[PDB]
C-alpha cells in the first residue's frame, strides 16, 4: 500500500532534478580523455585513467555489460588498452584487455544482427595505428582487418573536408580519426560549451592538437559530473527532456506528472529555435528526430511553434535526419510522421512531410527493413505497424497505451553512438511497472462498469428497442478508451449511456417525421406508436434522473435542468431532420458530468464554433464513397485540431473534450469493422 504513491514520488524527483543528462559512460570516450597530457608528461585527468581501470569487465573487455557486441567491445577495449599503456599504468587490467582483444578480434564479423557503432570504420583503424605506434602486441594483421582498413581510406576520400572546415556539420563529432586538419578554421566551429559537437573524444583529440582552453573546460565539466568517465555525447538535455515526456504519455501515466511535465516542456521551449534543435541545447547543428519530437510535444501542449522549422530538412520532396546528408533513419521518419499529423490546414510542408514519411515507412515495412541505426529496441516493427495502422486522428489514449506497454523495452533498450549507450531516465523498468499497475487498475474499473452497463441494458430491455449487444460493447468501449480515468466514471458512463439511448430512439422512431414527432411529443408530455414512444421516453427520462442523482449524491452538483435542456435541444433538430447533432450532445453530456463548472462556456463563441465543426464530423452512421467520407472528416478535424490545441488552459478542458469525441467517431469510421482484438486487449486482457 502507498507503494504506488511512493513510486509516483520517485519519478517526480527524477523529473524535478533533470540536468544535462543521465547517460552512461563510454569507455572509448574516456580513453581519449585519459590520453591527454597535463603538460608535465602526466595525465591531465587521472580520474579518467582510474575510471578505466576500475570499470573493466570480467572477461577483460570494456563496453556494455548487458548487450554483447563484438564491435562495441573491441573498439572500447582497444581504446582503453591504448590509454593505460601510453601512461604505463594499471598493467594488470591493460594485460587483460590485450588478451581479450587477441582472442576476439577474429570474431569481428561473426554477428549478422549486430549494428555498427557510429563511425566505427574510421575510428577503429585510427586507434589501431596509435596502438602500433606504442608497440602494443596485438594482431595488427588479423585477416578480418584488411577489409576495414580499405573501407577507411575510401570513407576519407569521400568526406567533404573543406566544408567540414567552414560550417558546422556532424563530422565535428568525430575528428579523432581524421588527418588533414586545419585547427585555425576548426576552432571557429567549436560549440558554445567548448565541445566539438558534444563529443568528448573528438573534443579531447582537439585539445591535444590545440591546447584550447575552452575544450579543456568542456572536458573538465564532464569528467567532474561523471566522476572520471565521460559519455559518447554530452550534454543530452533536450533529448532526455523530450523523450521522457513522450514515454510517460505513451505509457499512459503522464497525468500524474502534469506539473513536472509542464516544467520540462518550458525548458524545451526555452531552447527552441526557428531551425529546430538537436539532442543538446544551443547547437549550430540540428536534427529532424529531436526537432520533430519537440515540435509535436510543444504544439500538443499549446505552445506556439512553426512548421517552417522543417524546411531545412527537406530536399526535393524528401526528408532527412541532417542537413547536407543522405541519412534517413526509421525512428526519425517515424517521429516525423507523428509530428506531421498535428499539422494545421495552412501548413503545406507538413502535408509533404506526412506524405513522404508515411510512404517511407510503408515501403520499409514491405521490404523487411524496419531496423534502426540509432537504437536497438524491443519492438520497432510493432510501433511502426501501429502508427501506420492507426493515424493520430484515430488514436484513442487507451488503445495506443495498451499496445505500447507491450512494446516498451524498459531498461533493455540500447542506444547507438560511437559506442553503445543507455539512457536510464528514458528507458526505465520503473516506468513500466508503474504503467502496468496503473493500466490494470483502470482496466479493472472499466470491467466493473461494463457489468453495470450490461445490467442497465437488460433491465431496460434495450435489445427490443433496436440496440444490438455488439453495439452496446462498442459504445462503452469508445467512451472508456477515451475517458479512462478511475475518477472520471460519471463522464465515461454518461457518454456510453447517451450514445446507446440515441441509437435506440433513432432506430425505433427515426424513420419519418411522424415517428420523430411522435417521440418528441411523448418526451415532453412525459416530463399505438404513442404508447411505446412513452415507454422509451421513460427509459431516457429514467436513466437521465439516475445519473444526475448519482452526481448529486457524490459531488453535490445538481445538473438536472441543463441535462434536460441539452437533450431537448437535440430532440428538436433530430425531430426535424433526423440524427444530425449527436457529437455535440455527447460533448455537452461529458462537460456536465465534469466535477467543475465548465457549462458556462456552452454560450461562448469558441464553444459554438467547435459545435458546428463536430456536427460536420459526427455523421449519422451511414466502397469508393467511403474514402470520400473519411477524407472529409479529416479536413473538418484539421480545423478542430487547430482551434482546440491553441487554447488557454481554462476553456481547454472543453476544447479537448471536442477532440476526444471527434477522435472516437473518426476511429470508429476507420476501424469499426474490425475492433474485436482492440476491444479485447484494451478492456479484457490484463497487461503483464
Ligand atoms: C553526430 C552523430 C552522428 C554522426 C552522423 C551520422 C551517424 C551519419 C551516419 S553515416 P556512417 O555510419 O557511415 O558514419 P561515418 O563512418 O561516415 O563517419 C549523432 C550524435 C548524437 C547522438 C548519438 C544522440 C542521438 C539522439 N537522437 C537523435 C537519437
Amino acid at each position: 500500500s502507498n507503494a504506488f504513491k511512493e513510486a509516483v514520488k520517485s519519478v517526480k524527483t527524477i523529473l524535478r532534478n533533470l540536468t544535462d543528462g543521465e547517460i552512461t559512460i563510454s569507455a572509448y570516450d574516456t580513453a581519449w580523455v585519459a590520453l591527454i597530457d597535463a603538460g608535465d608528461k602526466t595525465p591531465a585527468f587521472p580520474s579518467a585513467v582510474k575510471w578505466i581501470a576500475e570499470n573493466q569487465l570480467s572477461d577483460g573487455s570494456w563496453g556494455d555489460a548487458y548487450l554483447f557486441s563484438y564491435h562495441d567491445r573491441l573498439i572500447n577495449t582497444l581504446a582503453c588498452v591504448v590509454a593505460l599503456r601510453s601512461w604505463n599504468l594499471f598493467p594488470h587490467q591493460c594485460n587483460k584487455g590485450i588478451t581479450f582483444f587477441r582472442e576476439n578480434i577474429g570474431k569481428l564479423e561473426d554477428e549478422n544482427d549486430e549494428h555498427m557503432p557510429i563511425g566505427f570504420e574510421v575510428a577503429f583503424p585510427s586507434l589501431l595505428e596509435i596502438a602500433r605506434g606504442i608497440n602494443i602486441d596485438v594482431p595488427y594483421d588479423s585477416p578480418v582487418l584488411k577489409d576495414i582498413y580499405a573501407k577507411k581510406e575510401l570513407k576519407l576520400t569521400r568526406i567533404p573536408k573543406e566544408i567540414m572546415h567552414k560550417i558546422p556539420t556532424t563530422l565535428l563529432h568525430s575528428l579523432e580519426g581524421m588527418r588533414d586538419l586545419d585547427w585555425e578554421k576548426l576552432l571557429k566551429l567549436q560549440s558554445q560549451d567548448g565541445s566539438f559537437l558534444f563529443s568528448p573524444s573528438s573534443t579531447a583529440f582537439a585539445f591535444m592538437q590545440t591546447r584550447d582552453s575552452n575544450c579543456l573546460e568542456y572536458l573538465r565539466n564532464a569528467v567532474k559530473r561523471f566522476n572520471g568517465g565521460v559519455p559518447n555525447v554530452f550534454p543530452v538535455d533536450l533529448f532526455e527532456h523530450i523523450w521522457i515526456v513522450d514515454r510517460l504519455q505513451r505509457l499512459g501515466i503522464s497525468r500524474y506528472f502534469e506539473e513536472e511535465i509542464k516544467e520540462c516542456l518550458d525548458y524545451v521551449h526555452r531552447y527552441w529555435t526557428d531551425n529546430g534543435i538537436c539532442w543538446a541545447r544551443c547547437s549550430h547543428v540540428q536534427d529532424i528526430d529531436d526537432t520533430a519530437m519537440a515540435f509535436r510535444l510543444l504544439r500538443q501542449h499549446g505552445y506556439q511553434v512553426s512548421a517552417d522549422v522543417f524546411k531545412n530538412f527537406e530536399k526535393e520532396g524528401e526528408f532527412f535526419c541532417f542537413v547536407g546528408q543522405s541519412n534517413q533513419a526509421v525512428t526519425g521518419m517515424f517521429n516525423l510522421y507523428r509530428a506531421s499529423q498535428l499539422a494545421f490546414p495552412r501548413e503545406e510542408i507538413l502535408k509533404n512531410a506526412k506524405e513522404f514519411s508515411y510512404n517511407y515507412l510503408l515501403e520499409k515495412r514491405e521490404r523487411e527493413e524496419l531496423i534502426d541505426k540509432w537504437i536497438i529496441m524491443k519492438d520497432l516493427p510493432g510501433e511502426i505497424g501501429f502508427a501506420l495502422e492507426i493515424p493520430w486522428y484515430a488514436s484513442l489514449p487507451r488503445v495506443e497505451t495498451r499496445f505500447y506497454i507491450d512494446q516498451y523495452g524498459g531498461e533493455n533498450d540500447v542506444w547507438i553512438g560511437k559506442t553503445l549507450y543507455r539512457m536510464p531516465y528514458v528507458n526505465n523498468n520503473g516506468y513500466l511497472e508503474l504503467a502496468k499497475q496503473d493500466y490494470n487498475n483502470c482496466q479493472a474499473q472499466h470491467q466493473l462498469e461494463w457489468d453495470i452497463f450490461q445490467k442497465w441494458y437488460e433491465e431496460n430491455r434495450l435489445s427490443e428497442w433496436g440496440v444490438r449487444r455488439s453495439e452496446l460493447l462498442e459504445c462503452y468501449y469508445l467512451a472508456a478508451a477515451t475517458i479512462f480515468e478511475s475518477e472520471r466514471s460519471h463522464e465515461r458512463m454518461v457518454w456510453a449511456k447517451s450514445s446507446v439511448l440515441v441509437k435506440a430512439i433513432s432506430s425505433s422512431f427515426g424513420e419519418s417525421s411522424d415517428s420523430r414527432r411522435s417521440f418528441s411529443d411523448q418526451f415532453h408530455e412525459y416530463i399505438p406508436g404513442s404508447v411505446q414512444a412513452s415507454r422509451l421516453a421513460g427509459v431516457l427520462i429514467g436513466t437521465l434522473n439516475q445519473m444526475s442523482f448519482d452526481l448529486f449524491m457524490s459531488h453535490g452538483r445538481d445538473v438536472n435542468n441543463l441535462l434536460y435542456l441539452s437533450w431537448g435541444d437535440w430532440m428538436e433538430k433530430w425531430k426535424l431532420y433526423g440524427d444530425e447533432g449527436e457529437g455535440e450532445l455527447m460533448v455537452k453530456m461529458i462537460i456536465l458530468m465534469k466535477n467543475n463548472d465548465l457549462t458556462n462556456f456552452f454560450t461562448h463563441t469558441h464553444f459554438v464554433r467547435l459545435a458546428e465543426i463536430i456536427n460536420r464530423i459526427c455523421l449519422p452512421r451511414q466502397n469508393d464513397e467511403k474514402e470520400k467520407t473519411i477524407k472529409s472528416m479529416e479536413k473538418e478535424m484539421g480545423k478542430m485540431v487547430e482551434l482546440a490545441l491553441s487554447e488557454s488552459d481554462t476553456f481547454r478542458d472543453v476544447s479537448i473534450t471536442f477532440l476526444d469525441v471527434a477522435k472516437a467517431f473518426y476511429y470508429f469510421a476507420l476501424c469499426g469493422d474490425h475492433l474485436q482484438t482492440h476491444i479485447s486487449k484494451v478492456l479484457f486482457q490484463k497487461v503483464g
